[PDB]
Protein backbone atom coordinates (compact mmCIF):
# COMPACT_ATOMS: atom_id res chain seq x y z
CA UNK A 1 0.00 0.00 0.00
CA UNK A 2 0.84 3.69 -0.17
CA UNK A 3 2.14 3.85 3.43
CA UNK A 4 5.27 1.65 3.23
CA UNK A 5 5.14 0.98 6.99
CA UNK A 6 1.70 -0.68 7.15
CA UNK A 7 1.95 -4.24 8.44
CA UNK A 8 -0.64 -6.91 9.08
CA UNK A 9 -4.35 -7.31 8.39
CA UNK A 10 -6.85 -4.50 8.73
CA UNK A 11 -7.50 -4.18 12.48
CA UNK A 12 -10.63 -4.95 14.45
CA UNK A 13 -11.45 -4.79 18.15
CA UNK A 14 -11.27 -8.58 18.33
CA UNK A 15 -7.88 -8.75 16.60
CA UNK A 16 -6.38 -6.18 18.98
CA UNK A 17 -7.94 -7.80 22.04
CA UNK A 18 -6.58 -11.26 21.25
CA UNK A 19 -3.85 -12.85 23.35
CA UNK A 20 -1.55 -12.81 20.31
CA UNK A 21 -1.47 -10.66 17.20
CA UNK A 22 -1.14 -11.98 13.64
CA UNK A 23 2.68 -12.09 13.40
CA UNK A 24 4.60 -15.22 14.32
CA UNK A 25 7.33 -14.20 16.79
CA UNK A 26 10.72 -15.61 17.73
CA UNK A 27 12.99 -14.65 20.63
CA UNK A 28 16.63 -13.61 20.80
CA UNK A 29 18.16 -13.85 24.26
CA UNK A 30 20.24 -10.88 25.40
CA UNK A 31 22.40 -12.10 28.25
CA UNK A 32 23.31 -9.76 31.08
CA UNK A 33 26.95 -10.15 30.03
CA UNK A 34 26.30 -9.24 26.40
CA UNK A 35 24.34 -6.13 27.44
CA UNK A 36 26.20 -2.80 27.53
CA UNK A 37 24.43 -0.30 29.76
CA UNK A 38 21.46 -2.42 30.83
CA UNK A 39 20.82 -5.73 32.55
CA UNK A 40 20.01 -8.01 29.62
CA UNK A 41 16.62 -8.98 28.29
CA UNK A 42 14.73 -10.68 25.49
CA UNK A 43 14.15 -9.47 21.93
CA UNK A 44 10.83 -10.54 20.43
CA UNK A 45 10.76 -10.15 16.67
CA UNK A 46 8.44 -11.08 13.79
CA UNK A 47 9.69 -13.98 11.71
CA UNK A 48 8.14 -12.58 8.53
CA UNK A 49 10.65 -10.84 6.23
CA UNK A 50 9.57 -7.23 6.76
CA UNK A 51 11.24 -4.34 8.50
CA UNK A 52 9.49 -3.05 11.61
CA UNK A 53 9.78 -0.30 14.16
CA UNK A 54 11.62 -1.22 17.34
CA UNK A 55 10.48 -0.75 20.96
CA UNK A 56 12.34 -0.93 24.28
CA UNK A 57 10.37 -1.60 27.48
CA UNK A 58 11.66 -1.13 31.04
CA UNK A 59 10.22 -2.55 34.27
CA UNK A 60 9.84 -0.57 37.49
CA UNK A 61 11.41 -0.45 40.95
CA UNK A 62 12.18 -3.99 42.28
CA UNK A 63 10.74 -5.29 39.01
CA UNK A 64 12.31 -7.85 36.72
CA UNK A 65 11.95 -8.49 33.01
CA UNK A 66 9.23 -11.04 33.85
CA UNK A 67 6.95 -8.24 35.08
CA UNK A 68 6.69 -6.85 31.51
CA UNK A 69 7.42 -9.94 29.38
CA UNK A 70 3.79 -10.52 28.31
CA UNK A 71 3.48 -7.03 26.86
CA UNK A 72 6.68 -7.16 24.83
CA UNK A 73 5.66 -10.43 23.17
CA UNK A 74 2.08 -9.26 22.56
CA UNK A 75 3.29 -6.05 20.95
CA UNK A 76 5.89 -7.87 18.83
CA UNK A 77 3.14 -10.18 17.56
CA UNK A 78 1.48 -7.17 15.94
CA UNK A 79 4.58 -6.30 13.92
CA UNK A 80 7.33 -4.76 16.04
CA UNK A 81 10.79 -5.74 17.27
CA UNK A 82 10.54 -5.40 21.05
CA UNK A 83 13.15 -5.78 23.81
CA UNK A 84 12.00 -6.32 27.39
CA UNK A 85 14.91 -5.57 29.71
CA UNK A 86 16.21 -6.19 33.14
CA UNK A 87 17.84 -3.12 34.60
CA UNK A 88 21.40 -3.04 35.94
CA UNK A 89 19.98 -3.30 39.46
CA UNK A 90 16.38 -3.65 40.56
CA UNK A 91 16.70 -0.41 42.59
CA UNK A 92 17.66 1.82 39.65
CA UNK A 93 15.95 5.22 39.58
CA UNK A 94 14.01 6.59 36.58
CA UNK A 95 16.85 8.61 35.06
CA UNK A 96 19.10 5.55 35.14
CA UNK A 97 16.25 3.60 33.51
CA UNK A 98 16.16 6.23 30.75
CA UNK A 99 19.84 5.64 30.02
CA UNK A 100 19.21 1.89 29.98
CA UNK A 101 16.26 2.24 27.60
CA UNK A 102 18.64 4.11 25.31
CA UNK A 103 21.23 1.36 25.69
CA UNK A 104 18.57 -1.27 24.92
CA UNK A 105 17.53 0.52 21.72
CA UNK A 106 21.18 0.73 20.72
CA UNK A 107 21.65 -2.97 21.45
CA UNK A 108 18.82 -3.95 19.11
CA UNK A 109 20.21 -1.74 16.34
CA UNK A 110 23.95 -2.41 16.80
CA UNK A 111 24.57 -5.55 18.88
CA UNK A 112 21.84 -8.10 18.20
CA UNK A 113 22.23 -10.78 15.54
CA UNK A 114 21.83 -9.97 11.86
CA UNK A 115 18.50 -11.80 12.12
CA UNK A 116 17.24 -9.08 14.45
CA UNK A 117 19.13 -6.11 13.02
CA UNK A 118 17.92 -6.77 9.47
CA UNK A 119 14.28 -6.70 10.61
CA UNK A 120 14.54 -3.28 12.31
CA UNK A 121 13.94 0.05 10.65
CA UNK A 122 16.32 1.84 13.01
CA UNK A 123 14.71 5.20 12.13
CA UNK A 124 11.40 4.23 13.82
CA UNK A 125 11.91 3.66 17.56
CA UNK A 126 9.68 3.81 20.62
CA UNK A 127 10.02 3.42 24.38
CA UNK A 128 7.71 2.11 27.08
CA UNK A 129 8.04 1.45 30.75
CA UNK A 130 6.21 0.44 33.91
CA UNK A 131 6.23 2.86 36.87
CA UNK A 132 9.80 4.10 37.41
CA UNK A 133 10.39 2.58 33.99
CA UNK A 134 7.64 4.84 32.70
CA UNK A 135 9.46 7.76 34.27
CA UNK A 136 12.54 6.56 32.41
CA UNK A 137 10.60 6.51 29.15
CA UNK A 138 9.49 10.12 29.75
CA UNK A 139 13.03 11.30 30.49
CA UNK A 140 14.43 9.57 27.39
CA UNK A 141 11.58 10.96 25.26
CA UNK A 142 12.48 14.44 26.52
CA UNK A 143 16.11 13.85 25.48
CA UNK A 144 15.30 12.13 22.15
CA UNK A 145 12.66 13.99 20.11
CA UNK A 146 13.61 11.61 17.28
CA UNK A 147 11.68 8.81 18.99
CA UNK A 148 8.32 8.06 17.38
CA UNK A 149 6.29 7.10 20.46
CA UNK A 150 6.45 6.74 24.23
CA UNK A 151 4.07 4.75 26.45
CA UNK A 152 4.61 5.34 30.21
CA UNK A 153 2.49 2.83 32.14
CA UNK A 154 1.36 3.84 35.67
CA UNK A 155 4.39 6.12 35.55
CA UNK A 156 6.37 7.87 38.22
CA UNK A 157 9.18 10.39 37.95
CA UNK A 158 10.39 12.93 40.49
CA UNK A 159 9.57 15.52 37.83
CA UNK A 160 5.96 15.70 36.61
CA UNK A 161 6.60 18.54 34.12
CA UNK A 162 7.27 16.96 30.73
CA UNK A 163 6.21 19.96 28.64
CA UNK A 164 9.53 19.61 26.74
CA UNK A 165 8.43 16.25 25.26
CA UNK A 166 7.35 16.32 21.60
CA UNK A 167 7.19 12.51 21.10
CA UNK A 168 3.61 11.17 20.79
CA UNK A 169 2.90 9.94 24.30
CA UNK A 170 0.18 7.66 25.68
CA UNK A 171 -0.02 7.89 29.49
CA UNK A 172 -1.73 4.86 31.05
CA UNK A 173 -2.98 5.29 34.61
CA UNK A 174 -4.68 2.99 37.11
CA UNK A 175 -7.56 4.40 39.15
CA UNK A 176 -6.67 2.46 42.31
CA UNK A 177 -2.89 3.03 42.14
CA UNK A 178 -1.60 3.93 45.63
CA UNK A 179 2.09 3.69 44.70
CA UNK A 180 2.18 6.16 41.80
CA UNK A 181 -1.26 7.75 42.28
CA UNK A 182 -2.69 9.23 39.12
CA UNK A 183 -3.74 12.28 41.16
CA UNK A 184 -0.11 13.28 41.81
CA UNK A 185 1.77 11.44 39.06
CA UNK A 186 0.04 10.25 35.86
CA UNK A 187 -2.41 13.12 35.55
CA UNK A 188 0.06 15.97 36.29
CA UNK A 189 2.43 14.27 33.84
CA UNK A 190 -0.23 14.04 31.14
CA UNK A 191 -1.46 17.61 31.61
CA UNK A 192 2.13 18.87 31.33
CA UNK A 193 2.41 17.56 27.78
CA UNK A 194 1.66 20.23 25.17
CA UNK A 195 -1.73 20.54 23.50
CA UNK A 196 0.13 20.62 20.16
CA UNK A 197 1.56 17.09 20.35
CA UNK A 198 -0.24 13.80 19.82
CA UNK A 199 -1.02 12.57 23.32
CA UNK A 200 -3.62 10.59 25.22
CA UNK A 201 -4.47 9.67 28.81
CA UNK A 202 -6.01 6.25 29.49
CA UNK A 203 -7.01 5.39 33.06
CA UNK A 204 -7.88 1.75 33.70
CA UNK A 205 -10.94 0.93 35.81
CA UNK A 206 -10.57 -1.23 38.92
CA UNK A 207 -6.80 -1.27 38.43
CA UNK A 208 -3.86 -1.26 40.82
CA UNK A 209 -0.26 -0.18 40.22
CA UNK A 210 0.40 -3.72 39.04
CA UNK A 211 -2.29 -3.94 36.37
CA UNK A 212 0.46 -3.65 33.68
CA UNK A 213 2.25 -6.73 35.04
CA UNK A 214 -0.39 -9.30 34.02
CA UNK A 215 -1.93 -9.75 30.55
CA UNK A 216 -4.45 -6.96 30.11
CA UNK A 217 -6.58 -6.75 26.98
CA UNK A 218 -7.02 -2.95 27.27
CA UNK A 219 -3.31 -2.22 27.78
CA UNK A 220 -2.44 -4.55 24.92
CA UNK A 221 -5.04 -3.11 22.56
CA UNK A 222 -4.27 0.56 23.06
CA UNK A 223 -0.49 0.13 23.34
CA UNK A 224 -0.58 -1.59 19.95
CA UNK A 225 -2.93 1.02 18.46
CA UNK A 226 -0.63 3.82 19.70
CA UNK A 227 2.54 2.23 18.31
CA UNK A 228 0.77 1.42 15.04
CA UNK A 229 -0.44 4.99 14.62
CA UNK A 230 2.80 6.74 15.50
CA UNK A 231 5.65 4.29 14.87
CA UNK A 232 4.11 3.06 11.59
CA UNK A 233 2.12 6.21 10.72
CA UNK A 234 -0.68 3.67 10.30
CA UNK A 235 -3.93 5.59 10.00
CA UNK A 236 -5.95 2.34 10.06
CA UNK A 237 -5.47 2.59 13.82
CA UNK A 238 -6.60 6.21 14.24
CA UNK A 239 -10.18 5.03 14.73
CA UNK A 240 -9.20 3.19 17.92
CA UNK A 241 -7.61 6.29 19.46
CA UNK A 242 -10.08 8.95 18.31
CA UNK A 243 -12.42 9.51 20.01
CA UNK A 244 -10.98 6.52 21.87
CA UNK A 245 -12.20 4.02 24.44
CA UNK A 246 -15.53 4.67 26.09
CA UNK A 247 -15.96 4.91 29.84
CA UNK A 248 -18.93 3.85 31.95
CA UNK A 249 -21.08 0.73 32.01
CA UNK A 250 -20.19 -0.90 28.69
CA UNK A 251 -16.85 0.88 28.41
CA UNK A 252 -13.21 -0.14 28.53
CA UNK A 253 -11.72 2.51 30.82
CA UNK A 254 -12.36 4.77 33.78
CA UNK A 255 -11.30 7.89 31.85
CA UNK A 256 -9.81 8.73 28.46
CA UNK A 257 -8.44 12.05 27.21
CA UNK A 258 -6.65 12.93 24.02
CA UNK A 259 -5.49 15.62 21.62
CA UNK A 260 -7.56 13.94 18.88
CA UNK A 261 -8.03 14.32 15.97
CA UNK A 262 -4.84 12.50 14.88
Amino acid sequence: GMNPYERGPNPTDALLEARSGPFSVSEENVSRLSASGFGGGTIYYPRENNTYGAVAISPGYTGTEASIAWLGERIASHGFVVITIDTITTLDQPDSRAEQLNAALNHMINRASSTVRSRIDSSRLAVMGHAMGGGGSLRLASQRPDLKAAIPLTPWHLNKNWSSVTVPTLIIGADLDTIAPVATSAKPIYNSLPSSISKAYLELDGATHFAPNIPNKIIGKYSVAWLKRFVDNDTRYTQFLCPGPRDGLFGEVEEYRSTCPF
